[PDB]
DNA sequence: GGTCTAAACGTCGTAT
DNA sequence: AGGAGCATTTG
DNA sequence: CAAATGCTCCTATAC
DNA sequence: GACGTTTAGACC
């Protein structure tokens, strides 16, 4: 069963990397090797997420050693990647990374990089890309101005599957058991839904809430969590949403278990000892407690 | 004051 | 998630 | 040859 | 990402 282009970019907003590697190479005429890359790497457990992305695009090399990756490094394969994101844009601050990457891509594809002028222009871009220029690259190209980075603002969720894609990456479905004397069982049971993202996209988080019509912002010193704790919102909004917009990967099974636990809470089995014991068993085979 | 939900407040460690 | 470079193939 | 791409190993904090 | 405890205060 094929994936949706929107869950792809959603997941890519969450997990993907756009990269430029600039390495010394005296064999080249500038003395420097310049290449672009696009990659997603994750736990071996989710090889099959990459496989469904590879089936979709018909491009990309998949590896599996200590982790599992899908990479696009040739021009032929990057054309496919750029055809994708021009048609289905990113909406996090990764958009800015992408626009820099795309800039550098054209330079390279057009061979404009085999040139002092090009090489320099490509560094301005690298300087503003993800982690910027390293201490040694800063030395090799002294006082090179970082290219202007688009501050990505006022973004509207383009498709509901974008959310399913993004929460497949940054989302979490867990059950919170709290030691509390004032409950007959001695514990509080709660269903929590969560999305996490660096504070630079707090704007985006704030209207995911508007999009879903539920949840609270939580700033932890920074990061931002979108947290839904309200049981009714989980019952009427979150579950039916993800029932329509499918999570991909192993998280699907955590979602199912979680969803099963919501029913139990809904039927109030969490207020009886047998209920609590049952939930604890499901919960312990869930997220961090699942296996091979 | 008993029982409970919501959510504020808190932290660990590795998948990404 | 993000990084860098040696190894090998290409034209 | 020199340029492109393959392959594989290093780093570390946003989730 | 996912696990844990404390606090505000609703409802009976
Ligand atoms: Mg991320
Ligand atoms: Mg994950
Ligand atoms: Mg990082
Ligand atoms: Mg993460
Ligand atoms: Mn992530």
């Amino acid at each position: 069963d094929n994936i949706s282009p929107w869950t792809i970019t959603g997941f890519a907003d969450a997990e993907s990397s756009f990269m430029l590697t600039v390495s010394k190479d005296s064999k080249r005429n500038t003395g420097w090797s310049v290449r672009p890359r696009f990659r997603i790497g994750l736990h071996n457990k989710d090889v099959t997420i990459l496989k469904s992305i590879r089936e979709y695009l018909g491009a990309g090399i998949i590896t599996s050693d200590i982790d599992a990756r899908i990479r696009f490094e040739s021009l032929k394969e990057l054309e496919v990647v750029i055809n994708h994101f021009d048609k289905y844009p990113l909406i996090t601050q990764k958009r800015a990374d992408y626009l820099l990457f795309k800039k550098a891509f054209y330079l390279i594809k057009n061979k404009e990089h085999l040139t002092e002028e090009g090489l320099n222009q490509i560094l301005t871009l690298k300087a503003s890309l993800n982690l910027g220029l390293s201490e040694e690259l800063k030395e090799a190209f002294p006082n090179t101005i970082p290219a202007e980075r688009l501050l990505v603002t006022g973004q509207e969720i383009p498709d509901s599957n974008w959310v399913a894609g993004f929460t497949a990456g940054e989302g979490s479905f867990y059950i919170r058991i709290a030691k509390n004397s004032t409950l007959k069982t001695g514990y509080q049971v709660q269903s929590v839904f969560q999305i996490t993202q660096d504070t630079r996209d707090i704007e985006l988080m704030k209207n995911l809430i508007s999009y879903l019509n539920c949840g609270n912002i939580r700033i932890r010193k920074t990061c931002v969590d979108l947290v839904v704790t309200n049981l009714n919102d989980i019952k009427e909004k979150i579950i039916p949403f993800f029932n329509k917009n499918h999570i991909i990967g192993v998280k699907l099974q955590d979602y199912r278990d979680w969803c099963k636990v919501v029913t139990l809470i809904d039927n109030k089995e969490h207020l009886t000892s047998e209920g609590l014991e049952k939930i604890q068993k499901i919960k312990e085979g869930m997220n961090r407690g699942r296996s091979l």
